[PDB]
């Protein structure tokens, strides 16, 4: 119930030699707090966790909890393929003072659903009271959950939310219908208004980094019966999303954060390549415009 | 596309009644048309996927169009789905739909063979030509037709001279918004019934659906609620529609709908055409019960 | 399977010639049945996807079948593809196939609508009853049908009474082995012409193909070469098969095959039925150059 | 220059103990069991080796031991792939340090990178290999990448690349790659189509199931060479009787459980989240083991 809301998928700022840029991480953490964000989702896919070591991920959970613990909600994405490695991160989450833990369906190899459940159970054990945020992610990983299976995942003792990273809003409504109390995060930014309409009660997203007030603006708008306002705001979010998909989403976002003075050097880690120099005009212009809106 | 304004709304994908010898049941087709009209439906999409077009002849599909037009022309809006894999067979139907006085035509993207997009484009231009003044509704339905469109291609498609409308049989609500942003005036039908409210909010301004045959007023209710900023009524109606869709998925959709309409005394014989099988007997009390829920409501 | 042994072989999937009015070209059709029997081909697979069945009416399809029965009956094996979405339509074509003296019938898995496995099986059973003794070739093409059967579903399918062959248009040569393991006397046609050599080794005991029309003797050469334990020539014949398929893919497979026959002066008009478009102007040189190529090595 | 890498390369399993720790005794044992089956070389730290539930140090430790047990005696290829370029670069440098003959890397996964980004990945690793040939992947089914033919041609021609691991069941494309690159070291990666894949143009393979019946695959390689098509098909069928079971049981564990009953690996476990093999299949697996021992 306290995990309900709009939660930024925190990006990982890197210095010129691809190491963790501490000062930029803190500025980005604070930049997000200033936006009226309800929380931070730290070390997810978005934070480039799958190109960081366990110690590099752990250094972030630390530096972020130090910056923002108590001021806004904090969810530690601890997911790895290896259960054991995930269990270490869950244990470090419980130390640093996070409010919750999360884990992507373990990927790369074919694991049965029953292996998934035992994977989450072991991380719930190592989490030590922290609620778990489960994934329904039939895309990036490559698995295909049904609906009885989803009911089993979300009612595993110790599970307190679902990150529904799917554009299937029939499935969303079904979830909400079965679990009226469930904390239920809309995972895809470019359908957020429709996802809340179908059953979600918040979201986790990467683009919240640069326009989080617009998502909070949509929440308010639908809450107040202002449907034209919700649509107009979502259309503004998608205008930004069209661009970012063209430029590469994480690097496009870091670059917009560079023109906003928050992130010193906009780089993603290799094998991600640079933002194509031809998109710099549009991106600085977007930063300008988003700076004009506050 | 602002000249196609009067095609806006909730259109039932009319089923085609068959008798126990698998022949057209014309008495029940007329009953079904009229029942759809009593329900306050905005119009009818005739001979679609839903109306089992692909297991009927051109002559059979033509007989259906004529009987619907006879019953309902001038009363509610009428859309003839004339699409075949063949462009010429398609044209034969677009001409007849004109002859019967239909308000518009439609065509599924021709399927099975791997047609290039500009071949798709020539297929359609030719049907609009044969349609002799009637506006056209184009498609996606990748799920059944196996045709995957890019954004650029969908723009060209809906901006071809004579296109009044897009049936968007796609659950991708990001693309719905992108279509709406680029085309504020376009008529944009939500194809998937189980996301209707969400599709409207993403930018659709109506829908075509198979379940509107049995609870069209609920879908109409959702349109009104969203216009009047009433999300709680919208969500409620969508949940009740999805409770039924849930059931219809278990039973087989077309034949579940036909059985509910049989228990509603509209459709004499609830069969779909082979190779479709009959409703599993175990499901009939649920469907009867449902018919009795819906009729009382 | 036992009774279908006589349908083991290399069978050209016949194309359907059309004139300038999009109507059927009857003399070119007969020009092709003849051109095919002089390649040493074991038979003809008639009215299939390749014969453009799905943009013709029932009437048009029967007409094609009746003609082919005039020209071939007895000489080369004759398989009629009678498959439609509708079971009742498929049955009409099946009965007609029996009337005209075909050796076999076949139907693609019914498509567009998601039908159940049980619904597929009843579809075949009805069609077979209407063929009235003519064995059935179950036709399996996932890429275009959208119908995706399990192995168990395929084993049940190929053992329905009256089924004597599987047409396997799949590149999954694991499954091609598995079906042979389970059914050692099934007539098993390789359906992707570009893997014929590999498919034979995995377990196809023959094939059905669009490209056999123009170069069917090469596939007999593979069967022969593998028979002779001659890996070299078989690989050679397949690379040569694939060189043509490469271009046939670029141009458009059906119309390319038709055009090649148009420069072989077998087809008057190399067009396909709309929505199929004409070929790009720029490929005519290669198609014309290829038609010349194949006659030289043949006759 | 390429041809020395040509042949039948087992994708080596990584044995673990009851605590998931690397089992070095069982790895030594398994490396020797491979060599004496008659294998041409070993593919170390691949997907088959549970690379993606190991840390870099664990992967380096495995590579070092195999190179000690096998340097000079058979070809060794070190799979050095990770998502991260820099992590892959460390592993590649380590492989060079340990005396491997080649390195490999799976197309980087999870995030969608571009084909340009994949090639730059391959460049950075190749550089870090400092002279070791690179084995590239064409993988549509386990990584999500959807490479084209012209892209594969660009891949196989990058400076330093000396082989393609064709982990695709598309034998039209196999034929197509061999026709375009008649010298290329081309490994069949889908074990259950090996013979057919050789006929389309592969000149060797890399597979997990070579750990228990590698002699069958060299026996298929031999049978085709002489033009004994019959024995080639008999062997592929026996390989697929095995591959059917392993698919039921779980391929890596299935395979380890058989090596356990061959007294090769002590503890037949995969790392979590892989569970153990179902106890019902243990009768079948023991039998396969006894069978395969008695068969040589
Ligand atoms: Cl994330
Ligand atoms: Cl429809
Ligand atoms: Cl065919
Ligand atoms: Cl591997």
């Amino acid at each position: 119930t306290n995990l309900r809301g709009v939660m930024a998928a925190l990006l990982t700022p890197f210095d010129q030699q691809q190491a963790l840029d501490k000062a930029s991480l803190r500025r980005l953490v604070q930049f997000n707090i200033q936006q009226g964000i309800d929380g931070l989702y730290v070390g997810g896919s978005t934070g480039e966790a799958f190109v960081q070591s366990l110690s590099e991920r752990e250094q972030v959970l630390e530096i972020v909890a130090e910056e923002a613990k108590g001021k806004i909600k904090l969810i530690a994405h601890v997911g790895c393929v290896s259960t054991a490695e995930s269990q270490q991160l869950a244990a470090s989450a419980k130390r640093y003072g996070f409010d919750a833990v999360s884990a992507v369906t373990p990927f790369y190899y074919p694991f049965s659903f029953e292996e998934h459940c035992d994977h989450y159970r072991a991380i719930i054990d190592s989490a030590d009271g922290l609620p778990m945020v489960v994934y329904n992610i039939p895309a990036l990983s490559g698995v295909k959950l049904t609906l009885d299976q989803i009911n089993t995942l979300v009612t595993l003792p110790g599970v307190g939310a679902l990150k529904q990273t799917s554009g299937d809003l029939y499935q969303m409504e079904q979830i909400r219908r079965e679990h009226p109390d469930l904390v239920l995060y809309n995972g895809y930014d470019n359908i957020f208004a429709s996802g809340l309409l179908a059953g979600a009660d918040g979201g986790i997203g990467s683009t919240y980094n640069i326009m989080g007030w617009r998502y909070q603006g949509i929440v308010k708008a639908l809450k107040e019966g202002d449907i034209q306002t919700a649509q107009k705001l979502q259309t503004e979010c998608n205008k930004v999303i069209d661009l970012l998909i063209k430029t590469g989403v994480f690097r496009g976002l870091k670059t917009v954060l560079h023109y906003m003075d928050v992130v010193s050097v906009p780089l993603c880690r290799k094998p991600f390549g640079p933002v194509d120099e031809k998109y710099l005009p549009e991106l600085k212009a977007l930063a300008q415009q988003l700076m004009q809106e506050r």
